């Protein structure tokens, strides 16, 4: 059986699970950079205000056509050195290395664009690569420059602490990711940086690097992206949030009950769990390497949803009480295998329905589990505590009540690249998810002998009517009675087994 526990079907999903959606309309925490009043199904939203305001200042993104983004000729307009940079034709890759080069003077000899080159001559066909010329780079140079005349309102950096939302449009984020892949954005490449060191990465520039023989499939995932909103431009709104919170469960004496568990060793978070909270496997610099060396969880979502990337931007390093929640994304490309052996399979259209913002439901949060150097720290309860208060975070909803809410699809966070244990966090989240009160769907990504252990883990859970606390209280237990005095890396008995051993006596 390839699938264990409470049926799919009977899991919550969005919209129907929600709360009729109340008027959008800006406010201290949210950011709303569209008319509203003009918003209307099928239609590509109108910016708010209607003519370029500019903030060049600590709060918010400085753009690249800011008057006061210069260069050193007496101090010239940067911007109309893009400008003057792109206009030009592309006929080979140099061109669009020296045309990048031209306003990043600074990185003319750090910045290798092998890949870039690879991917235009060798990789692609004569009639795909003379179609990405004539077409597709042309139309991004239009977009990236219209970002005056789109992005007409300062976008906010969401900074480490605030409760803060900024809802944006499709064609507002492809012109800024159109203007990323151009390396446009100033003051976000320097190695010994000061102002935005704690932001991650937003300029494409490390796309064009290296000799990775997976760079060519993050170009043609982007660019069959990129080509989607070029052509037919997109509708729609997305929101990313940054939730910050200060009080966090007293987990070792909350009585809250066990939720509902779906698990199945089949499928995928984005294939399977539409209309759920889908989990990003985040790096506190959210994103991760995408726009780098780096092609896992985190990564290929970023890719078939790129609309994600642009929160690089202004999405200041996660703290261990903090989860970025981006809802509205759409998903443009497919996929085959995973990091070494990932490949782009081809376009998706997204069938999703939107909300009565025009935003698409899917609900997708970045909480990064901690990278555990070796095995056994992950066990130390103050380590537990704090994956639990990051999952927690991750799902709850307050201002929703638990009813409306969807189920959380997710899976083996933080027990891939940050070597992580499935089992101790498979517990964890469920008891997060629990605190939360909400519902769990879990992909154990191919292993049967996880979804059978977790199932039956739930289930002995459950039958016996413990809550957060009494669970909580058996992981301490765990580390005490068989982690702390531990002759060699490994105790004795594994955590499975503990429980059922400790709860059964
Ligand atoms: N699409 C999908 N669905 C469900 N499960 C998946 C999926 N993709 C991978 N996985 C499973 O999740 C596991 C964890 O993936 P990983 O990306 O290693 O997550 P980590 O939290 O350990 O890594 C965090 C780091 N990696 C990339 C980020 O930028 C972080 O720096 C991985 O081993 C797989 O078993």
């Amino acid at each position: 059986k390839k699938w264990l526990g409470t049926p799919i079907e009977e899991m919550r999903k969005m919209p129907r699970c929600g709360i009729h959606l109340p008027s959008l309309r800006p406010s201290a925490s949210h950011t709303v950079t569209v008319r509203v009043d003009l918003l209307r199904a099928g239609e590509v939203p109108k910016p708010f205000p209607t003519h370029y305001k500019d903030l060049w200042d600590n709060k918010h993104v400085k753009m690249p056509c800011s008057e006061q983004n210069l260069y050193p000729v007496t101090a010239g307009s940067r911007w109309e050195l893009i400008q003057t940079a792109l206009l030009n034709k592309f006929t080979r890759p140099q061109n669009l290395k020296d045309a990048i080069l031209k306003y990043n003077v600074a990185y003319s000899k750090k910045w290798d664009f092998t890949a870039l080159v690879d991917f235009w001559d060798k990789v692609l066909e004569e009639a795909e690569a003379q179609h990405l010329y004539q077409s597709i780079l042309p139309d991004m140079v239009k977009i990236a420059l219209c970002l005056p005349n789109i992005c007409t309102q300062p976008i906010p950096l969401l900074k480490q602490k605030m409760n803060h939302s900024v809802t944006m449009s499709q064609e507002q984020i492809a012109s800024l990711l159109a203007n990323a892949f151009f390396c446009t954005f100033p003051r976000r490449n320097a190695k010994m940086k000061s102002e935005y060191s704690s932001y991650p990465d937003i300029n494409f520039n490390r796309l064009f690097e290296g000799r990775s023989s997976r760079k060519p499939e993050k170009l043609k995932t982007l660019f069959c992206y990129f080509r989607r909103v070029t052509e037919k431009k997109p509708t729609g709104l997305v929101t990313f949030t940054r939730q910050s919170l200060e009080d966090f469960p007293e987990w070792e004496r909350c009585e809250k009950p066990l939720t509902r568990l779906h698990v199945t060793y089949e499928g995928t978070i984005e294939g399977n769990g539409r209309g759920m909270l889908q989990v990003d496997f985040a790096n506190r610099f959210v994103g991760g390497g995408v726009t780098g060396a780096g092609l896992v969880q985190e990564e290929i979502r970023f890719l078939i949803n790129p609309e994600l990337i642009v929160s690089r931007l202004f999405t200041e390093v996660l703290d261990h009480n903090e989860c970025l929640i981006i809802t509205g994304t759409e998903q443009y490309s497919e996929y085959t295998g995973y990091a070494e052996t990932y490949r782009w399979a081809r376009s998706h259209e997204d069938g999703s329905e939107k909300d009565d913002w025009q935003r698409r439901c899917t609900e997708i949060v970045a909480i990064d589990a901690l990278h555990f150097r070796r095995y056994l720290d992950q066990f130390v309860p103050e380590k537990v505590r704090r994956e639990l208060n990051k999952a927690y975070c991750g799902f709850l909803r307050p201002g929703v009540p638990s009813e409306n809410l969807s189920a959380v699809a997710t899976g083996n966070w933080g027990c891939g690249a940050f070597g992580g244990d499935a089992r101790l966090k498979a517990l964890i989240q469920i008891l997060a998810a629990a605190a939360a009160e909400r519902d769990v769907v879990y992909f154990t990504f191919g292993d049967s002998e996880l979804m059978r252990d977790i199932y039956s883990m739930h289930t002995f859970l459950t039958e016996r009517k413990l809550d957060v606390g009494k669970v909580y209280k058996l992981l301490l237990r765990y580390y005490n009675e068989e982690c702390r005095n531990c002759s060699t890396p490994g105790p004795d008995i594994k955590l499975y087994p503990f429980i059922y051993h400790a709860v059964e006596s």
